């Protein structure tokens, strides 16, 4: 269940404006993609977050945060490809 | 398959940590995208379509570097949760065929 | 979806577990072949061929009835078994990204 | 992985030939479908074997045994093509 997917695309879009707002969006993608986590949400949340403020580290951890949800869009996208591909070839040992 | 692209990407992770260039990061990043489009038709087209972090000045390094570990993070969580949702919906499935 | 493949099943076996025709049976048959070739282009080729169980006799009858428990119980098992699989195989992937 | 795919095919010919032999073939059958299960072999091992003897009943227990065998194939397949056609609606979601 890809519910996740289109709240990355959404969520990518408010990357841009004119700090709160930038730390409240990680925060919302996180317990978007955890749904439910067993105790690995440790590694999740552990200090996966963007580093504080200055405008400098502000263009910084703005920036870290485009890639973290084009990244998060991607992976999941070409993982569910992998799915999709090794269950087919796994079909083709039918023969 | 799928543990190449995460373990390499745990490496370029730990490549970009410990950095100083314009070539470096943009190399880390090629390496990233040549490792996923393993086969997936024209939707490279999304990847190859440049995508690429935005002489240059030193503050803007840090900027672009910051952006490259977001990449590659999100790469690695999207897939691993992308894995766990997999794991958990056959694991329903099989608790619906009680019997 | 796949459970609603199980689900069937489930009732087709205790269709035919309680049975007296030549008919019935054969109808059991079709109903399940009728569920499984949702849409998967000709391999339907092969369930689709035939592959139907061998006034006929009363022995004859208890011999068929015995083949369609198995086909049916088969089918149950047979996506039980693909459907731990790709759970287990999740499981794995997942823990070789230790970090 | 389908190893166990092969080897119903294999297995699936033996059904053929002039009980020992056929109890055995189901046993071989169950034990390489088993690989790894969870307390969940009870209900794979919970009395499920042909029924016993007279001819009649190996007639009956040795039919029994080929639908058994075409049964496991084709669940297997059907849903291993679930398997990846899921992968890819939920890829179709991508837009």
């Amino acid at each position: 269940v890809m519910r996740i997917g289109t709240m990355i695309k959404q969520l990518l879009e408010e990357v841009r404006a004119a700090r709160n707002r930038l730390r409240d969006i990680h925060a919302t993608s996180i317990r978007e993609l955890e749904d439910g986590l067993a105790p690995e949400l440790r590694e999740e949340l552990d200090r996966l977050t963007l580093p504080f403020p200055s405008d400098a580290e502000l263009r910084i951890a703005q920036a870290q945060l485009v890639g973290w949800l084009e990244g998060l869009f991607h992976g999941i996208q070409t993982a569910l490809f992998a799915q999709q591909m090794a269950a087919r070839a796994q079909l083709q040992q039918m023969r």
